[PDB]
């Protein structure tokens, strides 16, 4: 073990809250376009990056969705989930410098999502679903 | 006022439970592209069409989102809402004969959303936000409002 689990949790909390993202970079994938590449090896289970965005409840998510007035054909950055009796939305619509929202989707990726609680506040993170080689495209799937 | 409210509530319920979607058609909208055009007049407040899809709970919404495994850049047909303190999703991903999911979005729209109850079951419907003349493209706004 619990000590090591608590200590790894602390390192994940510190990375999440620091504002820093390492071990990855934006690159153009041949025949695909923009994507995120691992610039270091990842082991199955390792923290990759947060899917960073504003955490809001469903009422505020509806207010935001109504006001963006963006066309739905271009995709949505608002992700919904339930956590301890509440429904939340991680709204990553804002065009920030964060890499989590840039990781492409795949029918079989090397990143999976997990909810990571920080003092009763859930964070949507990407963890490695298998071992990842440096240079591989980071690809998520829901799962 | 209660009589007119009840008569209309029954009119909306019958249309939903019959599958028939009258006064509109699929068309190449002038100067834009594919959409839905009104083929009759609609007064402000009138029922236009339901945003038809599978009504599911959040657990099943997560499983479907995981199974479709679609590229998120092409848009999403899964609409999340709260009704009587419970979370729902109307999933219109399936390509059916239904027109509601084909109505284009616009903040300058002529259709607004409303949650319409049928024996405790919420249905997401589109209602005319203003008068709509025949030949106008139907366009939705997410607002109530
Ligand atoms: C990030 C916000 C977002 O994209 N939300 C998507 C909500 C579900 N998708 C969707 N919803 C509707 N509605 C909901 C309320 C009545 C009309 N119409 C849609 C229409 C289209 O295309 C015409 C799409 O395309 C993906 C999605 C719709
Ligand atoms: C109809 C299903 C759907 O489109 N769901 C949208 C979910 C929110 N959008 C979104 N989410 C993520 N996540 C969620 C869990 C970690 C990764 N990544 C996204 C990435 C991209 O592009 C790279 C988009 O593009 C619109 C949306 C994402």
């Amino acid at each position: 073990k619990a000590e090591l689990q608590s200590e790894e949790r602390k390192r994940i909390d510190e990375l999440i809250e620091s504002g820093k993202e390492e071990g990855m970079k934006i690159d153009l994938i041949d025949g695909k376009g923009r994507g995120v590449i691992a610039t270091k090896q990842f082991s199955r289970g390792d923290f990759v990056v947060e899917y960073h965005g504003d955490l809001i409840e469903i009422t505020d998510a509806k207010k935001r969705e109504a006001l963006y007035a963006q066309d739905p054909s271009t995709g949505c950055y608002m992700y919904y989930f339930q956590y301890l009796s509440k429904t939340y939305c991680v709204d990553a619509t804002r065009e920030t410098n964060r890499l989590g929202r840039l990781i492409n989707h795949s029918k079989s990726g090397n990143c999976q999502t997990k909810l990571h609680d920080i003092d009763g506040v859930p964070h949507l993170i990407l963890i490695a679903s298998r071992d990842i080689a440096a240079g591989e495209e980071l690809l998520y799937d829901y799962g």
